[PDB]
């Protein structure tokens, strides 16, 4: 299978590397592809392009909105448009937003966004491969 | 006959795909089943959409527990339209089943509050299905 | 000429009712056709499927929102949903929405509440028979 | 040759409609002009759109006069998200003429301030329409409808 | 790729265009330009969609300058959309290039500002066109267009 990960220069930590890891730790021969763009609302287009014209099944949208009023706006926007991406084409997209805000200083931030990342990249593998998994997991 | 699509998460914390199939099953016990679980709410809109188009579901059902953070209330908001624009692209229903955080006062009220609305869905679903005409009877009022 | 009334079981006024007996008022032989949705977010897709699949000419989406902030941002994904529905078919839809936030007490509400109904159905007449009359009272006079 | 439609409400205050059409008609006597008339904001867009797809018109003007009230703030901007989808679906301008009754103090300055926004729009349209590198010459220069020019 | 769309507008108050297509030229001096210029904010995504599907661009900036009010918040909102939207109707990038007015401390800095990330998002643009694996080089660093990188 293939999975497309979108991620941006925005960011001040990459999730990247972290979520390639645990897909091929999890699913050795599994195909990745990835794409880098400015920021968040960069992200939509760049995933349904990977969705519609290089194969791939599932994509994984990595962003870290800004702690502004105008940076939740932004996020917000960017959420709509990969759930429309999704909508348009009957595929996933994994959307992995960790706010500034979610962290009380950089160690904690980079600590916190890249186990977000290994968490939605577990995610990715059950929805590819074991979703009666995520059936049994229903709500606690 | 008719098929019912079932997408639900592994974020919420009551099991609201039980109480619904097994309500669905007792109103009309010859109709189709197909559920999907999703990580969280914002993943449902897609998986709603390809039980509808992909699988033949006539309908399906959105359960989600959104939290009561501001931030909850925009990805909520956010999949409520997902939600919205899946139906319009396809001609079928969503029946979307959000049972906020705030709605209740403790935990075991939000149980029983999960519980209660899973189930008058899923007689909505039931109505839509094979009496519409029993909804236009208590329709305003 | 064919008109869908799509109204609630969530409302707390028959608004179906009157819009209908505007309308054959002022058009004896105009055809309706009524389906009736549990809420407000179930709008939409039901105008939609009545434009599209019951060649309907226009319709008419009927509730009664509440007065919670929630309330209100989901009469507002109704209307965005009920705005998109217009655009992929080439159709009115005409949104008669009368929040619990624009009257007081029940009674003027109930009140309100019709007499909306008529004068939207009145609209809805113009648009399919006298749409000079609307140029007339475009800018109010 | 050349299109114009002109889409405008009953809700309205004030009539935009006949300062566009004077303006776009004084800019050129040939153009041609399509006019509905709808009861509501949220009733422009599927109007609007089915003036570009059905009747032909190459641009349209979507009048608009919404309340003072939070409630009819949402509504404007339901409507300027339907005018915008609208014209994405069919590569087509729609000008957005909205006068909120907020801009204005008194019914005077709302009547002065509606009609120079309808008007300052049309000729925007014709130069969209038929001189679109003048608002080049623009860009950046920092152009307000309705009320006085920013500036850069 | 071969060619890049620049759409901005009249009610901008600094020129973001002149800079990105200088940019432009310096980086890869045979690229093809094409400049649209409409009237505000909200007129941005068709004619940046027109672009990609009419014109034959491979990207466009789309460059505007949202006002100080709550309703000009509005505004850029719903034009952000749009942009989305058209992206999403394409396959292809539109690179928002919005300057908000409250960014800026007085004039000086709203047209220093607003050059810099003009340029900045032009170099973008290349990048995006020509050199994608740079992008990736930095992904999740420090990088801000406009203001000074914020760093890892």
């Amino acid at each position: 299978k293939k999975v497309g990960i979108v991620d941006t220069t925005f960011a001040r930590v990459d999730m990247a590397s972290i979520a390639i890891k645990k897909l091929k730790e999890l699913s050795p021969n599994i195909k990745i592809i990835r794409k880098t763009v400015p920021g968040i609302k960069d992200l939509p287009v760049a995933c349904k392009k990977l969705l519609e014209e290089e194969g791939c099944d599932i994509v994984m949208a990595l962003g870290m909105p800004g702690k502004a009023e105008k940076d939740k706006v932004c996020a917000h926007e960017a959420s709509l448009g990969l759930m429309l991406a999704q909508l348009m084409t009957n595929k996933h997209i994994i959307e992995v937003f960790v706010h500034e805000d979610e962290a009380k200083d950089d160690k904690e931030l980079d600590w916190l966004a890249k186990r977000r990342a290994e968490e939605h990249a577990e995610n990715v593998y059950y929805l590819l491969f074991k979703p009666e998994y995520l059936t049994r997991m229903a709500g606690k």
